[PDB]
């Protein structure tokens, strides 16, 4: 069912500390180059009063590069598709929850994406917009009970240098049974290539290679 | 200072779930290659009732191939050295924690190790020796508060499949000062080649490369 290029469309319904919000999206990407781009409208909430950043992350590991030697779960998945829910856990004490349901409506993923965020101090990082890029990740992938797992270290770096620390936990359900994988690596280089002012309109890429 | 061979000398005093022990090796690598091998006899506390895996992360980095445009840290601390500190967060709720200073003897480097854990439950992987290896992992290193810290993503394989996971921080003190390095990644695979029937002899290599 994949295809070398496919489409992308999103919305995403949220709150951070209070804050409703909701965004939506449109993009395209290479499931087997493990790249991806994606244009994203802030429809509600705007001006949003936080790091967009600790957004980024949730806006489909489909787009990840895998070798021969090592088992797509995402890639199999389809067209049926497959969950994730997902635990990020900001050194600060702050803490996002988010969920993404994933189906396939022909040649153009859909993403039904709620996500929750509370607890960042207002002095902190997250709620005074300090919060620069994500430094590049890789994520560990292993089988437990019967789904997989993909926990990563994760950075912010910040305004003047220095870096914030998020934990990243993931657990992703394939709607239907699929083959298991190995314990192995999915490297991530994230950006936000343009943006306007108040991240309206932001333009996010990301960057992704699997290995062992 | 430092030589394309060099040589490794080391006790480490500690004990798990209260039960003592000490354990003395003997060893070589090539700092530039990223690459160390190790002999490791248990002088004391003999026969270790727990998962020998426990402790194999704590028997340098100046052991890691780091490329011309990253900082080497830990190459930069010598002849002095540096020390670090770690605490190891297994899932189960055991907890590990343990320190090593690192000096240079000309041209044999001395590692002193205390190490001590506990709260590892009496089912469990660790103390029923049912862990097989480490699966590799990439240590994230980032600088705070002028030292440098490594925290880590890591999983041990488990027998029957399944996997056991233990979040790694780790904080490194150069004895003198020495030029910080951005954030970046150290790929690390940590073996056990051959050992005797219950780990009294142990012979344990490591292959770690730095990156961007």
């Amino acid at each position: 069912v994949i295809k070398p290029d496919m489409k992308i469309k999103l919305r995403m319904e949220g709150a951070v500390n209070g804050h409703p919000f909701a965004i939506e999206g449109v993009g395209l990407g290479k499931p087997f180059e493990g790249k991806q781009s994606m244009d994203l409208k802030v429809k509600e909430g705007g001006p949003l009063p936080f790091a967009y950043d600790i957004l980024t992350t949730v806006f489909n590991r489909v787009f990840a590069k895998y070798p021969e030697n090592i088992v797509d779960y995402f890639k199999q998945s389809f067209p049926e598709g497959y969950s994730w829910e997902r635990s990020m856990n900001y050194e600060d004490g702050g803490i996002c929850n988010a969920t993404n349901d994933i189906t396939l409506d022909g040649d153009c993923y859909i993403y039904e994406i709620r996500f929750r965020g509370t607890n960042f101090p207002a002095n902190g990082p997250v709620m005074q917009k300090r919060t620069v890029k994500w430094e590049p990740s890789t994520e560990n992938l292993y089988v437990r009970d019967g789904v997989l797992k993909g926990d990563v270290v994760m950075a912010l770096s910040l305004e003047g240098g220095g870096h914030y620390r998020c934990d990243f936990k993931t657990t992703y359900k394939a709607k239907k049974v699929v083959q298991l994988p190995d314990y192995h690596f999915v490297d991530h280089h994230i950006e936000i290539k343009s943006h306007d002012k108040d991240y309206s309109n932001v333009n996010l890429h990301e960057h992704a290679e699997a290995h062992s």
